Order: C-alpha cells, then sequence, then structure tokens
C-alpha cells in the first residue's frame, strides 16, 4: 500500500556542477514550500534524490477541487450546476482519484502567475528535473487483472471503474477496442459463410465490408459523442497554452473579454499547405525501397536454380530490417522540424499535427508490399521482365565466372501474404509487446527499516519508461485498414482478428501494469485524429476492393473503370443513408438541453370605429344588413 | 391611408343555407368580441360579408407582446433576454409591425384552449370563411419601388427594412436573390473570356464553373448562418401542430416536460422509403413523352421535302403544350395523395414534402429535351434511324395514297436550343409573370360617404389571389441549375442570366406591390428544401459538364470513363479544401457564445511523514544527504 505519496520527484544529480545542482534543489523545495504541498527527500539510484510530495490541508484542497468545478462548469465543459456551498458537492459525488491527481498536478507545474511554480523542464531555467510520476497501487492492479481474465463480455462499469482511476484518455482508449471487438464479429460471420459456400475475390464480400465498415465508423461517432457527454467532457479549448509560441500582438477574447494572444489563422494555413511536397517525397522514398526489396525477393525465389537458396532467400528481409529505419528515422526528423515551425498553440494539436504526419509513413510501410503484389504482380506478368533482367545482369557482375529457369507467376503469393500478416504478425507483435520486455527489464534488474521495500518498489517504478496509447491506437488502425482493403482477398482474416483483439483486450491492461508506470491523468474529448484516418482508409478501401476483385479474378480497362464507379457510388449512397437513418433516431444531446432549459427557466378615421362601438349593436347591424341583401 | 384597420374577414353567405350562415355570422362576432377584438360590419362584394378586425387596449397588447417575446427567449429562439419589467424593452426596440401583425393572426386563429378561437377554415365547423388578410399600404409600396428602380447596388438596410415590414420569408428570399445575382458577376467574367479566346466545349470552364458552384454554395451557407441568427430566429420546433395529425399516444416531453403526442420515427420512415417507386414511374411517364415529341420534331424538321413544312413545324410545341398539363397534374395528385398519409406534424415539414415531390417534375420538365438532345443526338446519329423509319412508315399510313433526304446531324442544335432558354425563355416568363396579369385583372375590373374609395380600394385587393414564394425559388434554382450544368456548350449564356436577375431583382417586388395581396407573415430559419436541391443540381453539373464536353468534341468508353472520373474526384477535393477554408475563419455564432456565456456568469505510514516535519530541516537532511553521497 502506498505511504500517503501523491507524486514523486526524481531530480537527478550530475557530479559536475554540483552547486548549481544544489541551488537548483533549494530553489525546488523554496517553491514547493510556498505552494502549500508537504515534502520529503530520499536517497536515489546512483546519484538522484527522490522526494516525495503530497497535499497537506485537506479543506484548502476541497477549496479549489470546489473552485475547479466551478470554473469547469462556467466554461460550459460540464451540464451539471455544483451546489452553492460545499455541502453535499462533495458529498453527492465523491472526488475521484483522477481528477484530485489532475489537480495536483495542475498545482505543481504551471505559471507563477496564476499556478504555483513553473517546474516544467522544458523552461531551461529547471534543469536536472528529469520527470514527475505518480505512484501504482498493486492491490487494485492485480484485482482488476484477475476481474477482467475471467470475464466474455465487458459491461459499461469497468470502462467507468476505467475512467475513475487512470484518466480519460486510457478509458477512451478501452472503449474504442471495445467497440471495435463487438462490431468486429459480424465481418467474421459472413466472411466464413462466404468462404465455405463461394469462392475468393467475391463482389457482394466487397460491398458487404464496406457497408458494415461505414456502418460501423458512423455508430461509433454517435457513441463517442454520448460517452463524452456522460462523462463532462466536452470541448476540452480550455487548456493553457504552450509556452513556446509565437504571437503577434494581444487583443480581447471575444468569448471571455480577457487579454489574450493571437495570431492570425490565414499564416498558419499557408505554412500546413507545404505538407504536399513532403508527402510526395515520403511516398517517393519509401516506394523506391520497398519496390526494390520485392523485386530482388521475387528474382530469388522465382527464378534460380543454384545451390544453397535458402541461405540466401534471407537477403531481402534483413536488408528491409536494416533499411526502413533510418529513412523512417530521417523522414521523422524533418517532419518534426517542419511542424516546429507550425506555431500550434494547444499541445494537444500538436500531438495531433505529429501523428498526422507520421500516419502517411507508417501507412505505406504497412501496405505497400501488399499493393505491389495484388496491382503489379498478379494481373501484369510482363511489366516485371526488365528488372528482373536487371537483377540478372548484376548477377552476372557478381559471379565473375549461371542458371535461371522461365519465370512464371504464381496465384498463391497474396494468400501466403495475407496469412502471414493475419497469424505469424500478430503473433510476434503480441510477443514482442508482452513477454520481451518484462523479461529484459528483469534481467537488467538482476544484474531505513520499514520502508525499505517501499523504497526498492519506488526505485523499481522509476527505472521503467513511460506509458503511450498512440501506438495501440496506431495498430488498431492499421488492423482496421487491413481489414476494410484487402479482406476480399482472403476471407478468413476477419475472425483471426477477432480471436487477437480478445488478446488484446486484456494484454494491454497487462503491458500498463507490471511493463510501465502510471501515466498523467489528462482529459480529451475525443480518440483525436483517428477519425480522419479511419474514414481515409475505408474511402480507399472501397475502391481497391473492388480493384483487386477484378484485376486478379484480356482485362479491358473500361470494365475496371466501370466497377470503380459502381462501388465508389454504391458506398456514397449506402454512407448517405447510414447518415440519414442514424440522424433521424442520442441521450446526452437531450440531457444537455434539458439542463440548459431548467438553468434559463430558473430566472374619417376616429368615426369609422364608432358607428358600432357595441356587441348587440353590431350583431343588429349585421342583421339588417343580411336582411337588406 | 389604411383607417386603423389591422385585419379583414371575408365571410363569403351563399345564397342556401342562410339560417346556417347567420348561425356562423353570429357565432364569429361572439367568438371575437369574447377574445378582446374590437370588430365591425360591411358590404362584401355581391353576396358577402366583410368585417374589419383590429386590437383594442395597447396595454393588454403590450403585455402579451412582452410574454411572446419571454416566451421565445426561453425557448432558444433568440439570444437577446430581456428587460425584467415593461419599461425598455418596448422602447430600446420598437414593436415592428410584421411582429404585431403575426401575433394578432396567432390571436385569431388557434385552439380554444390555449388560443382565442379555432377559426381556421379546414376544421369543419367553421365555413363560408374564405380568407383572412391584411391590407397594403400605398404610400410606402410607392416609396420602396422608387427607391429600388434607381440604385445599382443595395445595402443591408434594404433587406432590414424588407424584414420589418413583410415579414422574414420574403426578407430571406430576397437576401438569397441578392447574393446570387452578386455571385453570377465570376461566372459571366470568365465565360465571356473564354468564349473570346478559346472555343466551345472547354474542359477548364467545366472546371472552374464547378469550383463557382462549390464556393457559392458554402459562402451562401454561412451568410444564411448569418442573418438567420442576426434576426434572432433559430428553429424556429415551437411551431404548432396541424391540426390534422394522428398520433398513437401522449408522454412526457424530454425538454420541456410537457404532455405531448408521440409518433415513432421508423414508420414515418418506412413510409417514406416508399418515394422511389413513385421517382420511377413519373421518370418514365415524362421520357415516353418528351423523347416521342423531341423525335417527332426532328422528323418533321429534318427528313421532309414536301410543301408547307412551315405550317406542319408547330405541331410537337402544340402537342406538348396539350399534353403535359394533364401529366403533371395527375402526378401531383397522386403525390399530394402518397404525402397525406405520411403523418407530417408541422405545417412547414408537409409544405417542404411536397415541394420535394415535385421538383423531380420540374427538373424533368426542365432538363428532358437538354439531355435528349445533347446526350443521343449529337454524338450517335445512328441510334435515332429506327424511330425515324417509324414515324416515316406512319407518314404512310397517314399519306393513304412521299419524299424524303438523307438524314445528317446538325451540330448547332444545341446551341439554338441553349440560346432560345437563355433569350426567349427568360423573356416570355417575364412578360408573363408582370404584363399579362395586371392587363387581365384590370380588364376584369372594368367589365357611406367619405369612406366610399377606401371600400372600392379593399375590395379590389380581396378580389387578387394570395402571393408565394415557392415559384420564384423554384425558378432561381432552374437557372442555376442550367448554369451550372448546360454552360460549358454555350458559355455566353451566363452574363445574358445576369441581366435577368437585375430586372428580376425589382421585378417581383413589383409583383408582390400590385398584382397580389400582403401575405400572413411567417417566421423560417433557412430558405427550405432548396438546399438539397442546390446541392444536387451542382454534383450532378460536376459529371454532366465533362460528359458533354467528351461526347460532344471514335469516342472510346475508357476516355469518357476516365475524364467523368477525374472530374467527379476533383469536385470532390474542391469541395472538402473549400468547406476546409471557410471553417478555419462568423459573428453570430460568437455572438450567440457571449450571450450564453454572459447568462452563466450572471449568477510505518503516520511517522514516515513526520521525520522531516519542517521547512529549514528538510533543507538541511538533503544537504546531508547530498554531502554523504
Ligand atoms: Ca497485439
Ligand atoms: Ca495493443
Ligand atoms: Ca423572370
Ligand atoms: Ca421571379
Amino acid at each position: 500500500s502506498n505511504f500517503g505519496v501523491d507524486f514523486v520527484i526524481h531530480y537527478k544529480v550530475p557530479a559536475a556542477e554540483r552547486d548549481e545542482a544544489e541551488a537548483g534543489f533549494v530553489q525546488l523545495i523554496r517553491a514547493l514550500t510556498t505552494v502549500g504541498l508537504a515534502t520529503e527527500v530520499r536517497h536515489g539510484e546512483n546519484e538522484s534524490l527522490l522526494v516525495f510530495v503530497k497535499v497537506a490541508s485537506p479543506d484548502l484542497f476541497a477549496k479549489q477541487v470546489y473552485r475547479a468545478r466551478l470554473g469547469d462548469w462556467l466554461h460550459g465543459v460540464r451540464v451539471s450546476a455544483p451546489h452553492n456551498d460545499i455541502a453535499q458537492a462533495l458529498q453527492d459525488e465523491p472526488v475521484v482519484e483522477a481528477e484530485r491527481l489532475r489537480l495536483i498536478y495542475l498545482m505543481i507545474t504551471k505559471p507563477h502567475n496564476e499556478g504555483g511554480a513553473g517546474v516544467t523542464p522544458t523552461n531551461a531555467k529547471w534543469k536536472h528535473v528529469e520527470s514527475i510520476f505518480p505512484l501504482h497501487s498493486h492491490s487494485f492492479n492485480k484485482e482488476w487483472i484477475k476481474k477482467w481474465s475471467s470475464k466474455y463480455t465487458l459491461e459499461q462499469t469497468d470502462i467507468d471503474n476505467i475512467r475513475d482511476k487512470f484518466g480519460e484518455s486510457v478509458a477512451f482508449y478501452f472503449a474504442f477496442l471495445r467497440s471495435y471487438f463487438r462490431f468486429l464479429v459480424i465481418p467474421s460471420a459472413f466472411g466464413f459463410g462466404a468462404w465455405l459456400l463461394l469462392g475468393q475475390f467475391s463482389y457482394l464480400y466487397a460491398l458487404l465490408c464496406g457497408l458494415w465498415s461505414v456502418v460501423f465508423f458512423e455508430y461509433w461517432k454517435k457513441q463517442e459523442v454520448d460517452l463524452a457527454v456522460q462523462w463532462g467532457v466536452r470541448g476540452v479549448s480550455i487548456q493553457q497554452s504552450r509556452p513556446e509560441f509565437e504571437w503577434e500582438h494581444e487583443a480581447e477574447d471575444p468569448i471571455t473579454g480577457e487579454p489574450v494572444k493571437v495570431y492570425p489563422p490565414m499564416k498558419r494555413v499557408k505554412t500546413q499547405l507545404l505538407q504536399i511536397p513532403f508527402a510526395l517525397a515520403c511516398v517517393v522514398a519509401l516506394g523506391a525501397l520497398i519496390v526494390t526489396c520485392n523485386s530482388l525477393e521475387v528474382f530469388i525465389n522465382e527464378v534460380y536454380s543454384g545451390p544453397g537458396k535458402q541461405y540466401l532467400g534471407f537477403l531481402p528481409t534483413i536488408f528491409l530490417v536494416i533499411g526502413t529505419p533510418t529513412i523512417s528515422g530521417v523522414l521523422m526528423g524533418a517532419a518534426e522540424k517542419l511542424n516546429a515551425m507550425e506555431n500550434y498553440a494547444t499541445v494537444d494539436a500538436h500531438d495531433a499535427a505529429l501523428i498526422q504526419k507520421q500516419f502517411v509513413l507508417n501507412f505505406m510501410t504497412s501496405y505497400m508490399a501488399l499493393f505491389f503484389t495484388a496491382f503489379v504482380y498478379i494481373p501484369f506478368g510482363h511489366i516485371l521482365h526488365p528488372f528482373l533482367n536487371f537483377w540478372r545482369a548484376t548477377a552476372q557482375t557478381l559471379t565473375f565466372s549461371l542458371p535461371t529457369r522461365e519465370f512464371q507467376i504464381n496465384p498463391a503469393r497474396i494468400s501466403n501474404q495475407m496469412f502471414y500478416f493475419t497469424v505469424t504478425a500478430q503473433i510476434v507483435n503480441f510477443a514482442t509487446e508482452v513477454v520481451v520486455p518484462y523479461i529484459k527489464q528483469q534481467a537488467f534488474q538482476k544484474a531505513h527499516e520499514e520502508e525499505a521495500e517501499f523504497l526498492q518498489r519506488v526505485r523499481e517504478e522509476c527505472t521503467l519508461e513511460e506509458y503511450d496509447v498512440s501506438g495501440d491506437y496506431r495498430e488498431m488502425v492499421m488492423q482496421f485498414g487491413y481489414v476494410a482493403m484487402f479482406s476480399v482477398a482472403w476471407p478468413l482474416a476477419a475472425c483471426c482478428f477477432l480471436v487477437n483483439n480478445w488478446v488484446e483486450l486484456r494484454s494491454d491492461a497487462l503491458k500498463i501494469a507490471i511493463s510501465s508506470r502510471r501515466p498523467i491523468p489528462w482529459r480529451t474529448d475525443s480518440i483525436g485524429p483517428w477519425l480522419t484516418a479511419l474514414s481515409f482508409l475505408s474511402w480507399l478501401g472501397s475502391i481497391t476492393s473492388s480493384a483487386i476483385v477484378y484485376l486478379c479474378s484480356p482485362l479491358k480497362a473500361w470494365g475496371l473503370l466501370l466497377s470503380i464507379l459502381f462501388a465508389e457510388h454504391f458506398y456514397l449512397v449506402v454512407q448517405l443513408a447510414v447518415r440519414f437513418v442514424l440522424s433521424k433516431l442520442s441521450p446526452g444531446l437531450q440531457k444537455e438541453r434539458k439542463e440548459r432549459f431548467q438553468t434559463k427557466k430558473r430566472l374619417p378615421e376616429e368615426m369609422f370605429w364608432q358607428r358600432q362601438r357595441g356587441m348587440q349593436e353590431t350583431i343588429e347591424i349585421g342583421r339588417r344588413m343580411i336582411e337588406q341583401q
């Protein structure tokens, strides 16, 4: 059990600049004391100095919590008006752990004018402060793992508990994974049905796959809106600006009427418009390598008859493994250099821009081999003839002293590639994610009274790295892209993916439990830029499915064009119909509208009109007029 | 000048059922007296009985106006909170004429439980009440016409005055017409440039026309939102239900917490799903006639050599004129019968459904001849061979006693048709709209003291019909469809349209001034279903332009398919970019958010933490720890 410790600061001290390190330590202690948090100090690993900080006075902390809740309600991020006095607001809803931890973290690091102290390491006057991290709970982790590992389905209460404990981002990711796993069932069902009844490359399968993709996307959007409203986060616009921000001037904010720094959006749009040449450059760089190694593989495997073919067959795999990391790193460095000068105000926008910049690289790294195999190899077996000859010539130049074989296309290559990507890639990915990092950490670790165990545990936790949710989102997005794009060439893929997803729904949890330290609980409204990635992947799959089903079934061009047209237009019509049907039917919006309603409700001219100046006289004159007529 | 009269009721009395008519008259007088409005009675045309009604007590009317304003603010249709007491709300903003007239009309006709009396003629117990209409003002009409006829451009003040006087629907229509006229300038500019420099059937012209169409649509949507917020109408949801409504049960409204009748939306969607067979049936019915008369015209004009060709050349025009009205009437009756059982709650939804049902008929009536000429005649001159032979055979059967000529396609047919539709159709439409109805009314008209002139004027106004804004909207939509669809075949069209639009911007006003009586001032939020019509017309034109430019320039199919693909994808990309750019940049939303913001703001555990219980001691022990290290 934790010893009442709220936050821990590492504060590594190098051997050199000892006076500067001591000055930083005393300044940090002074700042934390003047903020109003109780602090201690203990030993580090070998040169650091671990310190523990916690809240001292519960009453002032409760007052600050109430003020933060009032501000959040005032800014419009929640729909429940708090009580006027602090007598039941903290009793009707207890202060959850995540909210208290987030408030403490915001107190620790913020500008001195409004917050407590700018203890952020990126200030350039606060160095040697390596990281600030909270502490894990062993009993809760064990109970959560045991409960989750022995249940066939997960109700909303588990996701609510995850939101209460670990914040909103992890809960959103787990809810998205649960929804994806639940919606992946129908894919598997009718894919297995088609594989049993029909054959390979079926048009109906592609059409129904597009329909399922659009239906799932719309339903997930609606459920995401509902969940965002339920948890009381909406447009979380209120975040503080990044320290590295450049502004031309300061004006008056039209909403709050406060002086804020203003940067025109036209300059930002003009800077953003330059992304296209970067995309083209990375596209060319990745293609010129992937195609080359793939062609080398086709040469080595297909057209060759010399001994020792098995030994030489591993050349392109190690070539890719050695080569693609450095190209990816150079391109990522260029993308970071580009994004640094974009002048993004909020940190979340900066992270979204970085994710969008990386997405193209991950997309091609995942799909270029399949695209080359399915669009260049199977339909046209003669376009690759000179490239092969090229390689053959080099073989002669390599030999300096060779038999060959007539080239014939093998239709089973795509099935083997899809089977590999569906089974072996998933198995290797799970092994790398779970087993090896724990073994590495344990091997690295192997090589006062009543508190030595706690100190050892906190040191071990400080040794570990920080957990990130971007990787899991990227993996799930790539899996969905595979399903939406290339499932028409091997219908049994989805079923296998389903099984993997189930294991992931627990495996990722284990990754949080033991192999990483608890992240800082942040608040987010949506999953982020992944919605656009999902939409683009679905749209591109809607075309690629029909292109593959026509080009891999003398291949008239007009037939392929007509198939692409029909598939795309059917996808658009289905999307419109699904959107209309869903819009015709959300408790969250109704609740917000009702709350707003309740809040609002809580607060010849004169003589003409004199002739018949009565009731009986008018009726009498009307009767006389009727009788005269 | 009006004699203080607010509203006029006709109350025609037939010769038969005199006792029933008298009973209705006395009941109506009693109801209007018990509501609280001063009423008179005068002579009619020959058997009717005109009555005048006005508000009696200004104080109670002002109180009702304030209550209505408070209710409107409470329901969320306006963003300005009224004053607590009636001392400056009626002084800061004077009660406009349109609002007072609308409130009086709502008082006159409404259910007796909440309103004054159900004087609506569609109640089946209130007959012989032909119509309730307000009175025009001659001085204001003359001044408005004189001011508008002598200004090159119109500022927002004129539209604001129109909104103040004639309500919101007419003001919205005039604002839309002004925006369309202003945005039609660039069309004319580069169309004239292309006609001077390039030749006919240019691809760049079609691409830029699509770009202009999407840009104009997005800008109009933004301006419409801004104008709707400015005038204090938003989601005008608050309208009373139609008397002819069928409900399964009554439940609690989630918003206002009041008992309202509930009809499930799934049944309505299922009923709406049957529209497709009706559309197909009307499509076939219109095509089977238009194609037949067009083919007869081609026979008579092209392949014939007998005398008296000019006399026989007018056969298909009179054939269309005689034939299409009855088909249109039958189809409209069927559509009305279908829409009556749709069970639409609000009257505006019913009108929108009727407009959407009619739109297909007007669309094909306008565009079928051009489609047949541009897609069947010019590219393939041999598909029409047997149809011609068919007609020729009948000629023999007609002769019962003939020379012919070899059939050759004339490329100038499309230019002549477009020139006709651009010049002669507009001239004839303007003449029919303006000149003939006034002459007909004057010819029909030709064949107590100090008030005879007013009685004659009111009788003449009662003679006229009711003004409707649907026709002008339909005409403008069809004009925009022509511009977006078939301008690539004759670039000089847009310029001519521009001139016509200018005249219309005054001509329609004249139509309101003299040829029609003032409509009941209603409130609307948007133009209605015309947004979907504009979007569909633009999307279809984006394809039709490229199809025409490729098929009318040995016509390989793959080239046409590729052209269609490229044009549609370019249109989609341009639409996405324009939407993003516009969203990156609206004062109305900012004002509403600021108003909402202001409204919201108006309201080993114990001993571990004891070892260093201070500030100086912590620093001293930290220094000792550092020294020991
Ligand atoms: Ca995995
Ligand atoms: Ca994962
Ligand atoms: Ca006209
Ligand atoms: Ca008009």
